């Protein structure tokens, strides 16, 4: 099983001009590796992939991969609506030294099932890297069903995992039963902090969630306790993770909230976010600070 | 805080003629009280209230309350679309000796917010009993928001709880935060087996869920372990509760599955369900058995 | 084709104490027959079926059937969630002298397709009357697809039409293509005022819509002009029907608006509605008046 | 009022290698101008904007603008998820000689209302050109409400129109009332063939719809009859438009269908579409043919 455990969707740090901030991004990366995470996911939703151009995306992927320097496995989010660009980004990721790619379904047109299967087959066939699917139906408007994901895992042997970003115990349970039933080593990662514990108890593999960025120790220590067989200690961390997502209601998008949390929890970086996201105002930063303090996160 | 803990939505047991089966109903009630439940809820969704006439509802309430004979707190589900009837069913439940009523929002017309607040205020004023709200938006098509629930709890002091039937950590967390923040003794009970653990860890109060009928020991042992500070033990029971809901997929509606489970787990009753529900077939009964066996429930 | 043309969903008139107002209801019935409608539909959504008990429904049906006295075809809405009651209301409608019944799908539980087919088969077999289906997915949360409706028309020969209540050209077109393609005399009536014209141009058969109560001359004259080949005259009435539904925004439910409009347009009746509906306040009554006056309807 | 009447969302013609086909696109352009359209819209949804890179889009806009050579007004679709790119495409379109831009809301993140208002204000402030909004909630997952459109029309005087792409008489009626009530020359165009007639009768201004490509004469002729006060002639064209959208069911996306209809109605071009769209198979091409022949379109 590839890409198991805690694999944060790393924020991309930008300067005030909206250019990749190399020292800031590098420092966040080294904080996360230092914290014991199992891998790093660049250019996911929280990494602002959808607000970046293709060449910006390539430059960021290359920098991120080079800085990591094989210390942990690296995943690159290569999806979008332009399928030709997906292939271009996916092959670039492979050429630059990524260990895998993460591919969301096209989120403008909700393409027919036949087009959807064909889309994922051809992205898969375009690289010889492992491929992880990315389900985010709140944003895409099209759920990757456990049945369709099984079909894909049946069709292509490099389709080996999923980030299932959904607030649903049923979706996760059924994803694990349906797909891991047929494909024992298929990786099921939840996209939400507050589902890591259940995911593990259901027989899934970990999480790619936002709090990996500013509070990686909570998820890391939950996974460690769980693997140790210390279910009480695991559940104590889960109790914190249950409460964290209150801060994501502060703005939409909440990539600004995640970067301000990174700052408040001890890492000085530019908080700049790319439009149409916008800075978190002072009242909502104070609100964030008090929540992080209440959770003993800073 | 009223109605806390494990409060099963008791199945209504009927003979072949579609008439109340008093001995079957009595025996189920007596099984559940013996299992150590904290209360009994009659004529919830799983009790088939929506397939019953007003007079039959009154007959069932009467019989159930009298048999319970004050051994545990009793809730009666009195809602529907006919608000005159809701008031009639509520005052009947009070006169008959109920300890509280559970009231769903009208589920044909999704009435305006002003009509909805008025409805709930009107039914709460019709009785002097405690009133629990019932949120089940998958069936009602209209969610009872934490903000609207708070308004109701501010507005009437006998509106004291909610059964929040939803597969959503966010909805439960926000319910608890919003309403219990304002009303510390307001009772939050989840409607799904697989959210009990999370509900307790979030600061809520228990569950009214289907497995209460055929595996009450699992939720009962979970609540007891939790209240004893033995979180690992509680998590062990949660792991069973996480898996149980796959049986509910066998039919729609799944009131037939619940009764077949009661029989399989050791209580012989007739498993008759009211139209438009229909008998569970032999192949699906066979799948139910092996799931219950796999979970060590029979 | 049975039950074609203009068939108003007649409001039920009640006294201030919430009982059937016989003179008021009889006079509304007589206005509509005088206005040239093709049928009368009692106890539809606008007739407040979902707010009335079983015995009130029987009483209203009997009175309405008797007052009409075979001068136009009479339909009775017999649906609900209690399928045993649907059968008993449908059999009563037949014995009382109704010409057909209109049956909505169960709208609490969205039953499996197997259960849904079985339900409509059972109701259709309980009577030797014409059966019209009622699709209202905004309220039911479950669409009667053209495929499913064709399966029902294939299955029972007394399932002979549908009231399709949806703001969708595509749903109406596909309903007509699919069902009338296999059953040329299956009747398709739209449930909204502003789709009557399109329904006719698409090859369907008329409307059961709210404005049939207070402005029946608009629909009746549209249908007449269309059959006369005076398409420009039809389109002029259509322009009025396009603007009418802004008045329905005044309340939810808007059964109060419909009764107030009957009054405003010349027929003094009591405008009492059953909870959870409530009286229309004086400002919205005035707004309703100004909308009617703008459309030259009073 | 700017950009009224019939403004097709022009197909982008590509060669078998996926590059802009200049002579094919030029021929389509000249066919439409010659058919009497009131303007041309490049890089809408049907123009495959979402499957194209930013540089590809700039090349297409430049070529289409230069080929039209001021013969009719030209709109360019500039939107996407990357707001910085939206501004860059919008400024490029103005510098290239476009008459206006059409801007969809961001369709990955559904941004907060504040972020959404701010986005359209900054795109509008980036150009001195007329701006038309684009509502397509089936694809974006975020409806531009009549109330929000009116707030934008109040805020920026170059925000002067909307393409409202919705199967809804209610949405169109309310859009027209709310926004044109406040701004009499704000232009409301429907996005669907089968709502053109209702749009005009409601007080709106025309259509940007797929059949403008292959059957422009139907819409042009309808608009001409309407403006002539010959409503019966207009309604005869509408009867064809009511039936056209069956063909769009043949694939998702249906950009392939539109180009194959262009070919079947008499203009030989390459019918290549960009992934994740795919070629229409021979069976579905025949089906398209028979549908066009039935409507006397080829």
């Amino acid at each position: 099983a590839l890409f198991t455990g805690i694999i944060p969707p790393v924020s991309t740090i930008f300067t005030a001009d909206g250019q990749l901030d190399k020292p800031g991004t590098a420092a966040l990366i080294d904080d996360l590796i230092k914290a014991g995470v199992d891998g790093l996911f660049f250019l996911g939703s929280g990494g602002e992939f959808s607000q970046l151009g293709a060449e910006e995306r390539k430059a960021i992927a290359r920098f991120a991969i080079d800085h990591v320097d094989r210390r942990v496995p690296v995943l690159i989010g290569t999806g979008g609506t332009n399928a030709r660009e997906t292939i271009e980004l996916s092959q670039h990721a492979q050429q630059a030294g990524a260990d895998g790619i993460v591919v969301i379904n096209p989120y403008y047109w909700k393409v027919s099932e036949a087009n959807l299967i064909r889309y994922f087959e051809q992205v898969a066939d375009s690289v010889t890297l492992p491929v992880m699917l990315y389900n985010f139906p709140a944003l895409t408007g099209q759920d990757l069903t456990p049945a369709l994901v099984k079909t894909l895992a049946d069709s292509r042997s490099n389709i080996i995992g999923i980030k299932d970003t959904i607030d649903s115990v049923a979706h996760l349970r059924s994803m694990i039963h349906t797909v891991k039933g047929a494909h024992p080593h298929f990786t099921v990662l939840c996209g939400y902090d507050d589902h890591l514990f259940n995911t593990l108890l259901l027989g899934g593999d970990g999480a790619i969630s936002a709090s990996g960025n500013f509070a990686p120790q909570v998820s890391v220590n939950l996974l460690k306790a769980w693997r140790d067989g210390d279910v009480a200690k695991a559940a104590g961390y889960h109790q914190t993770l249950l409460q964290i997502p209150q801060m994501y209601q502060l703005d939409t998008p909440f990539v600004n909230v995640i970067k301000e949390a990174i700052v408040l929890c001890g890492r000085p970086v530019s908080t700049h976010v790319l439009p149409p996201a916008s800075p978190l105002d002072e009242p909502r930063k104070a609100q964030l600070k008090t929540l992080l303090q209440q959770l003993k996160l800073c």
